[PDB]
Protein backbone atom coordinates (compact mmCIF):
# COMPACT_ATOMS: atom_id res chain seq x y z
CA UNK A 1 0.00 0.00 0.00
CA UNK A 2 3.21 2.16 1.07
CA UNK A 3 4.93 0.18 -1.31
CA UNK A 4 2.66 0.92 -3.66
CA UNK A 5 2.21 4.55 -4.10
CA UNK A 6 6.44 4.20 -3.41
CA UNK A 7 6.72 1.65 -6.37
CA UNK A 8 4.36 4.06 -8.47
CA UNK A 9 6.11 7.44 -7.39
CA UNK A 10 9.97 5.66 -8.16
CA UNK A 11 8.51 4.22 -11.58
CA UNK A 12 7.03 7.60 -12.70
CA UNK A 13 10.27 9.42 -11.45
CA UNK A 14 12.85 7.02 -13.07
CA UNK A 15 11.28 8.15 -16.37
CA UNK A 16 11.43 12.15 -16.13
CA UNK A 17 14.32 13.87 -17.75
CA UNK A 18 14.44 16.41 -14.98
CA UNK A 19 15.08 14.43 -12.54
CA UNK A 20 17.46 12.05 -14.61
CA UNK A 21 20.55 13.05 -12.49
CA UNK A 22 19.34 11.99 -9.34
CA UNK A 23 21.60 10.00 -7.13
CA UNK A 24 19.46 7.29 -4.95
CA UNK A 25 19.62 9.00 -1.98
CA UNK A 26 17.75 12.50 -3.55
CA UNK A 27 15.61 9.83 -5.81
CA UNK A 28 14.71 8.70 -2.12
CA UNK A 29 13.95 11.72 -0.67
CA UNK A 30 11.91 13.12 -3.51
CA UNK A 31 9.90 10.31 -3.43
CA UNK A 32 8.68 10.65 0.17
CA UNK A 33 9.04 14.59 0.13
CA UNK A 34 6.70 15.54 -2.65
CA UNK A 35 3.10 16.35 -2.37
CA UNK A 36 0.48 17.17 -4.97
CA UNK A 37 -2.30 19.24 -5.38
CA UNK A 38 -4.65 20.36 -8.58
CA UNK A 39 -5.49 23.41 -9.49
CA UNK A 40 -8.51 25.45 -11.72
CA UNK A 41 -8.04 27.46 -14.10
CA UNK A 42 -7.20 30.65 -13.70
CA UNK A 43 -5.65 29.86 -10.57
CA UNK A 44 -2.23 32.10 -9.77
CA UNK A 45 -0.22 29.13 -8.21
CA UNK A 46 2.24 31.53 -7.56
CA UNK A 47 2.59 35.53 -7.50
CA UNK A 48 5.22 37.70 -8.34
CA UNK A 49 6.89 39.10 -5.74
CA UNK A 50 5.52 36.84 -2.48
CA UNK A 51 8.09 34.65 -0.66
CA UNK A 52 8.20 30.90 -2.16
CA UNK A 53 8.88 28.47 -0.22
CA UNK A 54 8.17 25.55 -2.92
CA UNK A 55 9.84 24.13 -6.27
CA UNK A 56 6.89 23.20 -8.68
CA UNK A 57 6.47 20.22 -11.06
CA UNK A 58 3.85 19.68 -13.66
CA UNK A 59 2.33 16.58 -13.82
CA UNK A 60 -1.38 17.93 -16.17
CA UNK A 61 -1.99 20.82 -17.70
CA UNK A 62 -0.85 23.73 -19.24
CA UNK A 63 0.31 27.19 -16.80
CA UNK A 64 1.16 30.89 -18.11
CA UNK A 65 4.15 32.27 -16.90
CA UNK A 66 3.11 36.24 -16.65
CA UNK A 67 5.38 39.25 -14.86
CA UNK A 68 4.95 42.96 -14.90
CA UNK A 69 1.41 42.39 -17.35
CA UNK A 70 4.32 40.68 -20.12
CA UNK A 71 3.21 36.94 -21.25
CA UNK A 72 6.47 34.49 -20.73
CA UNK A 73 5.58 31.38 -21.92
CA UNK A 74 3.86 28.29 -21.91
CA UNK A 75 4.59 25.18 -19.55
CA UNK A 76 3.10 22.00 -19.98
CA UNK A 77 4.03 18.07 -18.32
CA UNK A 78 7.26 17.46 -16.77
CA UNK A 79 7.97 21.06 -16.91
CA UNK A 80 8.77 22.64 -13.44
CA UNK A 81 8.56 26.17 -12.11
CA UNK A 82 9.44 28.09 -9.30
CA UNK A 83 13.17 27.63 -8.61
CA UNK A 84 14.62 31.27 -9.52
CA UNK A 85 13.17 32.58 -5.54
CA UNK A 86 14.90 29.32 -3.90
CA UNK A 87 18.32 29.13 -5.61
CA UNK A 88 18.22 33.09 -4.68
CA UNK A 89 16.34 33.54 -1.97
CA UNK A 90 14.40 36.54 -3.27
CA UNK A 91 10.65 37.25 -3.80
CA UNK A 92 8.73 35.45 -6.55
CA UNK A 93 9.99 36.60 -9.79
CA UNK A 94 7.40 36.77 -11.96
CA UNK A 95 3.20 34.76 -11.49
CA UNK A 96 2.53 31.33 -12.68
CA UNK A 97 -1.27 30.75 -13.78
CA UNK A 98 -3.12 27.25 -14.56
CA UNK A 99 -4.44 27.92 -17.85
CA UNK A 100 -7.49 24.91 -17.56
CA UNK A 101 -8.99 22.88 -15.24
CA UNK A 102 -7.42 19.94 -13.58
CA UNK A 103 -3.71 21.37 -13.65
CA UNK A 104 -1.78 18.85 -11.45
CA UNK A 105 1.38 20.08 -9.76
CA UNK A 106 3.94 17.86 -8.04
CA UNK A 107 6.09 19.87 -4.89
CA UNK A 108 9.00 19.96 -2.63
CA UNK A 109 9.79 22.69 -0.23
CA UNK A 110 13.37 24.52 -0.09
CA UNK A 111 15.43 22.21 2.20
CA UNK A 112 14.24 19.04 -0.19
CA UNK A 113 14.62 21.07 -3.38
CA UNK A 114 18.37 22.29 -2.41
CA UNK A 115 19.20 18.70 -1.67
CA UNK A 116 18.33 17.12 -4.80
CA UNK A 117 19.24 19.30 -7.49
CA UNK A 118 23.07 19.15 -6.23
CA UNK A 119 25.31 17.42 -9.07
CA UNK A 120 24.57 18.18 -12.22
CA UNK A 121 20.85 19.11 -12.23
CA UNK A 122 21.86 22.85 -10.48
CA UNK A 123 23.99 23.91 -13.43
CA UNK A 124 21.76 22.79 -15.68
CA UNK A 125 18.94 24.96 -13.58
CA UNK A 126 21.22 28.19 -13.72
CA UNK A 127 22.13 27.93 -17.54
CA UNK A 128 18.34 27.98 -18.26
CA UNK A 129 17.91 30.53 -15.97
CA UNK A 130 20.52 32.84 -17.74
CA UNK A 131 19.70 32.06 -21.74
CA UNK A 132 15.65 32.90 -20.25
CA UNK A 133 17.01 36.19 -19.25
CA UNK A 134 18.83 36.97 -22.13
CA UNK A 135 15.71 36.42 -24.79
CA UNK A 136 13.35 38.08 -22.63
CA UNK A 137 16.02 41.23 -22.30
CA UNK A 138 16.17 41.33 -25.96
CA UNK A 139 12.76 40.32 -27.11
CA UNK A 140 11.67 43.42 -24.66
CA UNK A 141 13.79 45.90 -27.29
CA UNK A 142 10.92 45.45 -29.68
N1 LIG B 1 11.76 35.65 -14.10
C1 LIG B 1 11.35 34.58 -15.00
N2 LIG B 1 10.65 33.37 -14.46
C2 LIG B 1 10.26 32.36 -15.31
C3 LIG B 1 10.52 32.46 -16.70
N3 LIG B 1 10.00 31.26 -17.36
C4 LIG B 1 9.24 30.50 -16.39
N4 LIG B 1 9.55 31.08 -15.10
C5 LIG B 1 9.12 30.53 -13.81
O1 LIG B 1 8.23 31.50 -13.17
C6 LIG B 1 8.66 31.57 -11.79
C7 LIG B 1 8.40 32.72 -10.87
O2 LIG B 1 8.72 32.23 -9.45
P1 LIG B 1 10.25 32.08 -9.32
O3 LIG B 1 10.88 33.55 -9.60
O4 LIG B 1 10.60 31.52 -7.99
O5 LIG B 1 10.75 31.10 -10.54
C8 LIG B 1 10.16 31.38 -11.87
C9 LIG B 1 10.37 30.30 -12.92
O6 LIG B 1 10.59 29.00 -12.46
C10 LIG B 1 11.22 33.67 -17.24
O7 LIG B 1 11.47 33.74 -18.62
N5 LIG B 1 11.61 34.68 -16.39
Amino acid sequence: DASIDYNNKKSIIKKMYIFRYLTDKQCNLLIEAFRTTRYEEGDYIIQEGEVGSRFYIIKNGEVEIVKNKKRLRTLGKNDYFGERALLYDEPRTASVISKVNNVECWFVDKSVFLQIIQGPMLAHLEERIKMQDTKVEMDELE
